[PDB]
């Protein structure tokens, strides 16, 4: 499968491994863009260098109790980093933001994808992202992203993943936007438990069904510090755990803190699907 945008393609054939680089308020640093521009251009550079062929740039924290940022911080941060990006470099870009204002300017400076956590449910946004005529990213998730109250009940997680998934597909497709620039994230962490999250690992060869790309974004998440008992940076183990077992089955873009190890994970596991009569583990 390739995908199209701005002039090129990317190849799915191979697993993509996706760096992530968060330009929020707290980490882009002292006020609305200071010196952390070329911040984020060294840390863009080592990521590519590492290997990674598309980086993630959002300005609005996912993590639970999260801080709103307002359109004007969004545009301050992101579209400063995402024009620096592609002046510089070969990588593709993808902007994770739910304003119409912040997709519709990050694709006139050169984004490639358009991967909001929220799906483009924002009045307006489904609009802006259909005009842009970008990839979109849609993923699923229960609630409001950045809460901090337990995880839903689900009858069954798989099946209310893929309903999800088919009802968010059409809505794309009454705006315009064709099922083939979609690509499909069954938002690991978000509104889900630790059994729930292992399910949807065990079942991920299962969304094939769609005939989509697949990304998947389990780096250093609590299904990983639960599972381990470990905080945050002892997750790299099992974070490239988590990495080749979705690889093995045929996801497309892996989304990760960790690019080397990442990169190097993937190479064995593409000399092993290249071995393999076909190409995926089910």
């Amino acid at each position: 499968m390739k995908l199209f945008a701005q002039g090129t393609s990317l190849d799915l054939s191979h697993p993509h491994v996706m760096g992530i680089l968060n330009v929020t308020p707290d980490s882009f640093s002292d006020g609305g863009t200071h010196n952390s521009l070329i911040d984020a251009v060294k840390h863009a550079n080592l990521m590519i260098n590492a290997g990674a062929t598309i980086i993630d740039v959002g300005g609005e924290s996912t993590r639970p109790g999260a801080a709103e940022v307002s359109v004007e911080e969004e545009l301050q941060r992101v579209i400063p980093v995402v024009e620096a990006i592609a002046q510089r470099f070969e990588v593709w870009i993808s902007v994770d933001t739910s304003k119409p204002e912040v997709i519709r300017e990050s694709a006139k400076v050169g984004a490639h994808i358009i991967n909001d956590i929220r799906s483009l449910s924002e009045p307006g946004a489904l609009e802006a992202a259909a005009e842009t005529g970008l990839p979109v990213c849609l993923m699923h998730m229960q609630g409001n992203p950045k809460t901090m109250q337990e995880a839903p009940k689900y009858d069954d997680v798989f099946a209310e993943v893929n309903r999800y998934f088919i009802e968010q597909i059409a809505r794309c497709e009454q705006a315009g936007i064709a099922k083939e620039k979609l690509l499909l994230d069954p938002g690991f962490g978000f509104g889900k438990n630790l059994s729930h999250n292992y399910s949807l690992l065990a079942r991920l060869a299962e969304f094939h069904h769609f005939n989509l790309p697949l990304l998947v974004g389990m780096s250093r998440k609590s299904m990983i510090g639960q599972l381990l008992n470990v905080g945050p940076s002892e997750r790299l183990s099992g974070s490239l755990a988590c990495a080749v077992i979705a690889a093995m089955q045929g996801a497309h873009i892996i989304r990760v803190h960790d690019v080397k190890e990442t990169v190097e994970a993937m190479r064995v596991v593409e000399a092993t699907l290249s071995a393999k009569e076909n190409k995926r583990y089910e």
